[PDB]
This record gives structure tokens, sequence and C-alpha cells, in this order.
């Protein structure tokens, strides 16, 4: 048995929350059910995105990661195993872990079944027709190691995620119009690092850099 | 045990939540961000999940006399017409005053006591919500009441063509009382005429909803905020 | 084996409330109870105020994890506490009213293999494990408290809001019939805030044991213009 981490962007004010896991109760109940049922932001596509990119390293391997939110829904197979709407959600997650093999699955009501299925161990080529993975959804997002880079989202502090995997100390990054150093320890300055994720990270000391700075997401970030 | 379903206008701020599980394990959350004091959308909540769980549940909501009510399940919250709509779908045979002892606090300052009548949630329905879920008599919990005397909301769900908004989903969706959407067809409300369709593909359209009413959207937009929307609002099927 | 129950003021839309989760789950494994995630971002007082609601009726021994870090990236200690309960999280004063419940008997400094060392130290103790494998004991007396006080009276303060606007104050006690000055203003004490007409100041003993001032139906924290730390006082 493997578990299942269920995911999904209804926080706490959608009550379907309580069908899916009564329908993985009933489906497999054997195999254990991690609630991270209001871990994604809603109509925010890259921010989920990143979400389950800094989330997904912590689940262990061979997890069923089931995302419940027209687009075809998909199961894919990687070193975890993906349950979802084809609709770029899974983009991040997958630089991490390029899937191996991706099937189409034949509403809201089509994920826990096909989550329940591979929560039993049972073959996939069973969840429906078998499509090529480089015809999985991407969204345009791209993580790189600089220059060049731009601002994914912002956390509820204010802080920007880029998508630059690189921050070199004593270096300085331009975003905003502002040079900022790019430094480990923390004054309503702002300041540059290695966040948790692996991202550079732009932080206001004790502020929010999103306010303090009138960034926006999309806006360019550059390693100097 | 009987699992017990949990729904609230708690918020995510407070540990109110977490408190009345606390209580509890002296839970399946159904939903606490709901806007406060808001009965029609709460009871609609209860309505949309009610199908879907285990006989004999406890259903504990509490969004604002403290009553349980019994039928297929088991339902324990305000008696202010809060559930409504699940009674449609299990109308109650008894109900029972609630008068459960108090949880004791197991910390307390010297000739501390929290106040009176300040967390019905944590004093008086999560004690009755536990007392069911054991599985022991409901006439434990106080006196028992006639079902007649129970609240209901004005709301009726209907063929048509007349009905109105219920109440609005986390997108400004609008839920209707509307239980047909004609195909090809029309809706009216708020002064403009929405299409009906099935599929989709700022523009606003009606669809029958998952729970079985009409519903009212607009694509990548709020209803509500773009229409105008209001609860109680006339829907009229043209 | 002993649940966990977690707050914090990220939000529950970020990554760190999954990953705490996610570590926790690594069975047989804890309950994981959310207190709240959505506190007023590095709100300190709202935040203790929020664990001392709690506290009394978790049950016993529980694990609790509060990780409302203001001091991000800042020289402060990440400790684990044990009492009656235990606690484990930021030594910057986030426990002082649950701790004046329930003084420690012991403290430990969680030693990095950072907020990383938080969910570790939770799950490492909700399984019972040795408090010593966490890393090395320190005094008690040593922690950090916020400079709060809950008092007979008759002076106390303003110590923070819920979200409706209530004030929530250090005040033990709330004297039916009797008056509370805040701001320069009679409040009058009732049983209730419904026993005073609508948008009127009214105080009463709140679900925690302490004096509250409101407005029946309205914000005291904007219509009177509250502001945490501000003096109040029976009179």
């Amino acid at each position: 048995m493997r578990p299942v981490y269920f995911l999904s962007d209804f926080g706490l004010e959608d009550p379907y929350v309580a069908v899916v896991k009564a329908v993985l109760a009933e489906r497999a109940p054997g195999p254990a059910v991690v609630d991270l049922a209001h871990a994604l932001p809603p109509q925010d596509l890259r921010r989920a995105a990143y979400a389950l990119f800094e989330a997904l390293p912590y689940l262990p391997e061979g997890a069923v990661v089931l995302a419940v939110v027209a687009r075809r829904a998909v199961a894919a197979l990687g070193r975890w195993t993906y349950v979802g709407p084809d609709n770029g959600l899974f983009t991040l997650a997958w630089l991490l872990d390029p899937p191996r093999r991706a099937f189409l699955l034949e509403g809201r009501d089509v994920f826990a079944p096909a989550a329940a299925h591979l929560a039993l161990g049972l073959p996939p080529e069973g969840l429906g027709p078998e499509v090529p993975v480089e015809t999985l959804a991407r969204l345009p997002l791209a993580l790189t190691e600089g220059p060049e880079g731009e601002v994914l989202t912002f956390d509820r502090f204010g802080n920007a995620i880029t998508t630059l995997l690189r921050a070199p100390v004593g270096g300085f990054v331009e975003v905003g119009g502002r040079r900022v150093p790019v430094r480990r320890t923390f004054e309503g300055a702002p300041v540059a690092y290695l966040g948790s994720a692996g991202l550079l990270e732009v932080a206001v000391n004790r502020g929010s850099a999103r306010e303090a700075l009138g960034l926006k997401e999309g806006m360019p970030v550059r390693l100097l």
C-alpha cells in the first residue's frame, strides 16, 4: 500500500473535501490519507505549482500526490505518483521528478477513484489509455541559475519568491528597480537569500517586500 | 463509534475549531471558513455534503436554543434553521434540548473561570456531539422536544419557473433554489437574461450545479460582483 | 504517542504548513490538529493569547507546536519546553501565557542537523522519545517571556484583539455592574455583550477568563480606536 497525500484548494470553504475523504475511505480503506486539502491557493496556478515544488521533497517516495481542483484528468508516474488536472499544476514538481509514464483518467469526482486505485497498488493501465509524458501540459515557467529570472509569486509576509536557483553570497540582485544585497542573516531594508525551496527570495527586514518595493508577480529579477 | 462531521463559521484566525476537536477527543471537517452568521451559506454546505456521509454520522454545525435532532443522520447545533436543507433530505424524528455537563479546563489560575455562555461550541455542542458519537442515548442530553417546534428558514426548492438566489459560493457563483435548468433556455436574475448551458467554452452562464440546483457563474469572475447579485433576489426561468 | 496541535502565522496555503504535516506523518503517527495558521503576521501577543485560550482543553501531554517567528533570520533560540503539556517553538515569548498556566519543568535547545528544526522536534516528542535527543538541556528560567502579566487589577492593558475587533485585556476580573476605564472613557461591565444597545461599548468576562471590551454588533478596536498595550483600569 502507498499513502495518499490529498492536496486541494478548498480553503476550508468547500465541504467537498469530506466527500473526497469518504470516497477514498470506501474504495481504499487501507491506505493512509494525509489531509493537505487546503494547502493550494485557488485561482493562482503559479503559486499552487510553487507550493507543490516546496512540499514534494518531504513526501515519501511512491506516495500518491492527489490534487483535486475544460481540462483532461491524468495520472503520472515518477519517483512519486500524481493524480490531478492536466493544467500545469504539477509543472514545477515534474522538474524535480520528470514523469516516466502518464495515463488519461476516463468532473471533480474522477480524481479520488484513481488515487485509491493507485494507492492499493493496482496496475495504472487500468486507469485508462497511456499517453506520452511529453503531452502533459506545462506552465511556461522555468527555474534557472540566472542571471535573469522573474518574481514567481509571494508569500503571506510579502516576501517575493523568484525563479532563480542561485543566490551568490556577497552578490546583488535587481528587482523593482532596487538593488538588493544577497545575504543569509537579516531595519526596513530589503535582502535576498536562497529560500526554503531552493529558490532565491526577496524580503524586507520586518516588513513586506511586495508592498515596500511595490513588487508585482511576473516582474524581472536580475543577478548582478 | 460514529464519525463526527464538523462545520462552523469560526474562521481560520482563532483556535476555536481546534478547541472543539480537543473536547471531542476528551472528526472530519466540512467547512470552517464560512462567512460569519451566514446561515443560508451554511445550510447549503450541509445540503451539499450530507448524502455522501456515512449513515448515523453526527453532524456538528455551529453557526449563529441548542438542540440535537435525530434522523438517518444525527444533527447537533443551534435551533435557528441552519439544518433546514439537510432536513429536506432527512427529516428528524426526534429532537432534544442540550444540557450536557460543561467540559472541565485542565489548567486554571487561582480562582480563574471562563465566562458563562461565551463559547457554546466548546461548552454545549462539543460535549453533546461526543456523547452521541460514543453511542450514548439522546435522552441523556436533555429534555426531549417536539420536532415540529424546530426552526426552519423560508427556503423552498422548486422546479420553478420562479425561484430565488439562495446563497453564493467562494467564487461568487450564485446558488439558486431552482431544481431545473432547461437546455438552451434563459434564466432572468438581477434584470439580466442569462443563457443556460451544459458545457463551457467575464460572461455569465447558468447551469445545473453539483448539488442539483441551478447556478449562475461568470467565467473567471464573480457573478456576485460582476452582476451585483444578492441573496433573496428572484430568479425566473424564461 | 501524543497528539500534535499546530499554530502559526504562515497561512494555510503556505507550503511550510504542508511540509510540517508531511514531516509529522513520516504509521503509527500522531494526530495533527491545526490550532490556527491565519494569525496576523508576526503578532506574538495574538498568538500567545490563542495558545492561552486553547491550552486548558488540550489532552494532557499534547505537543504544542507554535511557529510565529518574526525573528526570521535573526539570532534567537529554537526550543522545546516540557510541563503538563509540551511546547516546541521559537524562544521569543510566544508561549508566555501558556507558561503562566503551565510553568515549564525542563527546556531544551533545538540543535540544527532555522525553522526546519521545529517539525522534527515535534515528531520526536509526539513519539515519546527522550527529550535529551533534541539537543542540550537549558535552564527554564532563561526562556524568553513577553512583557505581559495577567492581573487582578485594577490596572491592566489591552492584550490583543479577535477577528471582530473585541479587545482582549490582561484583567482576570470583570465585576458585573462595575465599570472599566479605557482611553479615558467609562465602559460598563455586564454579564454579556448583548446587555447593551447596538453600537454601545460593553465589558464582560470572555471565554478565556479575561475581561474583554466590545461594541455590541460592532468593532471596539475600530470604533474606539483601541491599540495593543493601551492602559485599562477597573473603577
